[PDB]
């Protein structure tokens, strides 16, 4: 009921999903030493759609505090120093049937 | 040709990605101060499929270095402190068109 199907660890997208792990913990890994699969204990798969969003947004310093009301309308701040406008780039992985969102990337250039 | 469409800020899914991207600007941030958007410069969105791989795999210390050949089938360790085995949980995240991997999650219980 909704969740991953199993899969034979023979099938070839496994195969090269099982080799790319496997690499990738040793290119993290702090051994000298390769380590290598003994035995896979279970391989399971979903295919899965989400939407993604990319948002390029201009965002002000308010002059409200975090810990403060009406914070969606609250005014920006004009004293010189205070001020800040970064401009941002925001990738939203959105999966809608479970309504979850994950911030994949997010860059402020600061300007 | 592939990439993402346009999407209008009025959009529900869009002002919900909107809101979660800037409220987690805030949740980041360091600032004592609440930012919030002044402008949205650009909105577009994909729909994207891609199949998740989950592994759980015990994993051994083979005797070679990374810096050498044949690592596929060298042999365990065997002396008594050198061992080490390892049971690991891999999440990967494959775009099957575009040929890509990524890891999304790993954990090594190590022992």
């Amino acid at each position: 009921v909704g969740g991953p199907m199993d899969a034979s660890v023979e099938e070839e997208g496994v195969r090269r999903a099982l080799d790319f792990a496997v690499g990738e913990y040793n290119k993290a890994s702090n051994d000298m030493y390769h380590s290598r699969a003994l035995q896979v204990v279970r391989a399971r798969k979903q295919i899965d759609a989400g939407v993604n969003y990319f948002l390029d947004v201009e965002l002000g310093r308010t002059t409200c505090t975090k810990t403060q009301p009406n914070l969606d309308n609250c005014p920006f701040h004009d004293q010189p120093h205070l001020k800040r406008k970064a401009f941002c780039s925001f990738q939203i992985y959105a999966v809608p049937w479970q309504g979850t969102m994950t911030l994949s990337k997010s860059t402020c250039q600061d300007a």
